[PDB]
């Protein structure tokens, strides 16, 4: 789970969410009298950008309750009362943010119309401690009515160089790493186009690499600091043995090298193509 102080500048979006969510949600006293805040916020942009974790981080920072639901889950399963339930929960726990993922899914038939109704109903009934945060990867297929209920709209872009580096560091985490921060910048530089999600897929592949090299192995060498590391037929001091019979305390718990990530980066290719980003920038012109 992402932390707010970790969240990147987002080509403006971090500061926008500060002005739009945190300020009014955390400091309502500040909007006393003949001034008032907006209502309804649509986060939009390329997929894989982790908007709901971004939503979560802004909630945690605004010191508000957080309820997230998925439209595609709501529409492609069983449910009008569940929408009713969620807003009731939110009212009991003011201030609270309701995040609704994939607001696309409420436009497509049948049950989709029935949920769009109730959501729209609930929001009209909302608008003074219940902020609604919708998210969509496909704002072009977003219905005017739904759209019109999201006054503020914020574009969440793909990660840039600094962001991607950080993502590589965070995803790795506590894991035994012998990687330079210079080597991390390589990984960031290396992954232009990748979404934070794309990147997670990569790291999970990379972290399984030391391990996979242990089970692939058939020979081991005592790199005595016994501590056995994988090898091949006859390098320097190899023993033709089974990893399944190495003692837990006799296993050279291997370190992460850059090349672990390289194979994985060369595998997984970017989700979001150049075509899709163009259709996003049109939305920002006419609706942003």
């Amino acid at each position: 789970n992402v932390k707010w102080e970790d969240v990147a500048g987002l080509e403006g979006a971090k500061e926008a969410l500060k002005e739009a969510v945190i300020l009014p949600v955390k400091f309502p006293h500040l909007f006393k009298g003949n001034r008032k805040p907006t209502s309804g916020i649509l986060l939009y942009g390329p997929p894989g950008t982790g908007k709901s974790y971004l939503a979560k981080a802004v909630a945690t920072e605004a010191n508000s309750t957080f309820f997230s639901v998925s439209s595609s889950d709501l529409v492609s399963k069983w449910s009008e009362k569940l929408v009713k339930q969620l807003f009731a929960m939110a009212r009991e726990n003011k201030p609270s943010i309701i995040f609704i993922d994939q607001v696309d899914a409420l436009t497509g038939s049948e049950a989709s119309r029935r949920i769009k109704t109730e959501l729209l109903v609930q929001m009209n009934g909302v608008g003074q401690g219940v902020l609604v945060l919708g998210a969509t990867n496909i704002p072009w297929q977003l219905d005017s009515a739904i759209r019109r209920r999201f006054e503020r709209r914020i574009y969440i872009p793909l990660p840039d160089l600094a962001a991607r580096t950080t993502m590589f560091e965070i995803n790795v985490g506590d894991t035994p790493s012998v990687l330079t921060k210079e080597d991390y910048r390589t990984l960031g530089a290396m992954t232009e186009g990748y979404s934070g999600s794309d990147i997670a897929v990569v790291v999970k592949d990379a972290l399984m690499q030391p391990i996979r090299k242990i089970q692939s192995a058939t020979h081991f060498k005592d790199v005595s600091t016994r501590k056995l590391t994988p090898s091949s037929p006859g390098d320097d001091g190899a023993i033709e043995m089974s990893w399944t019979d190495i003692e837990a305390d006799e296993l050279k718990e291997p370190d992460l090298t850059i090349k672990d990530f390289l194979k994985a980066i060369k595998s997984t290719r970017p989700t979001v193509n150049e075509d899709d980003l163009l259709k996003q920038e049109q939305f920002t012109r006419d609706f942003g």
